[PDB]
């Protein structure tokens, strides 16, 4: 998974947390 702050794909949610569909970045922890 992609670490927080990474760039991601919105419908893949391939981040370790969540993928911000607006910013295309990986969500914070909380």
């Amino acid at each position: 998974c992609k670490p927080p702050g990474s760039k991601c794909s919105p419908s893949m949610r391939d981040c370790c947390t969540t993928c911000i569909s607006y910013t295309k970045r990986c969500r914070k922890y909380y």
